[PDB]
């Protein structure tokens, strides 16, 4: 059943500032022995051939889908990664989660730098209880926890606002 690749990012991270690393690994079930791999950015074959897909200092022509392939089985599923370019970035461990599956946000500063006062707001409201935590984690999923997010934080001494995120938690019928 288990017929296909799962591209994997390191970091996590599928949204990036521009000049950023990120690292896409193409992994599967070792049922058929895979010496080689095929990526595709925007449905272009690339010229990488390692299981391990590298984009260093990430350009905006780095966005878009990527996808890899091995012999004898179906095409992996899509991966869209999108460079930015702004003081505050709001990451996610997966913008679409299966219900019950962890949930992870995040305020990314430019350049690393460390965020203050961060605030996270669901749907134009703000997530008081978060306040505490610098990020927001979400070991278990709830269909009611999708919703447009964005922060605001501080840094550098100056305030900002991240662009929002709609992320969205299914609710799994059988
Ligand atoms: C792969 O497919 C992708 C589509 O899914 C392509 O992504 C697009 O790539 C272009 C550049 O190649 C990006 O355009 C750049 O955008 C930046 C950011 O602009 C931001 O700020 C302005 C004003 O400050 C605002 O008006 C905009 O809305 C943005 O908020 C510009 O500064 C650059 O000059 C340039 O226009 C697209 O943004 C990007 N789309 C996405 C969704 O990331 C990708 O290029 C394709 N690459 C290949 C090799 O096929
Ligand atoms: C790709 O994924 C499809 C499902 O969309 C699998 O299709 C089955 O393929 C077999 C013949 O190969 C066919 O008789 C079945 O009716 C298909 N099932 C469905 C639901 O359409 C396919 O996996 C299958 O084929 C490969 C060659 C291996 O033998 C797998 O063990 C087998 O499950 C997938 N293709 C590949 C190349 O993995
Ligand atoms: C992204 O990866 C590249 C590749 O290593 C980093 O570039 C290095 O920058 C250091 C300074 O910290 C230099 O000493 C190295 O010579 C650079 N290596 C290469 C191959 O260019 C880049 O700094 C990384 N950026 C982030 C944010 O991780
Ligand atoms: C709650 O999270 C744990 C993983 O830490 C998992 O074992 C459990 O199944 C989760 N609940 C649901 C409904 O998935
Ligand atoms: C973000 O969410 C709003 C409302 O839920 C929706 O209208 C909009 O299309 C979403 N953005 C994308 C890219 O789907």
């Amino acid at each position: 059943v288990p017929q296909k690749p799962k591209v994997s990012l390191n970091p996590p991270w599928n949204r990036i500032f521009k000049g950023e690393n990120v690292t896409l690994t193409c992994n599967g079930n070792n049922f058929f022995e895979v010496s080689s791999t095929k990526w595709f950015h925007n449905g272009s074959l690339s010229e990488e051939t390692n299981s391990s897909l590298n984009i260093v200092n990430a350009k905006f022509e780095d966005s878009g889908e990527y996808k890899c392939q091995h012999q004898q089985v179906n095409e992996s599923e899509p991966v869209y990664l999108e460079v930015f370019s702004d003081w505050l970035l709001l990451q996610a461990s997966a913008e679409v989660v299966m219900e019950g599956q962890p949930l992870f946000l995040r305020c990314h500063g430019w350049r690393n730098w460390d965020v203050y006062k961060v605030i996270y707001y669901k749907d134009g409201e703000a997530l008081k209880y978060w306040y505490e935590n610098h990020n927001i984690s979400i070991t278990n999923a709830t269909v009611e926890d999708s919703g447009t997010y964005y922060c605001t934080g501080k840094v550098w001494q100056l305030d900002y606002e991240s662009e929002p995120l709609n992320i969205t938690v299914i609710k799994a019928p059988r």
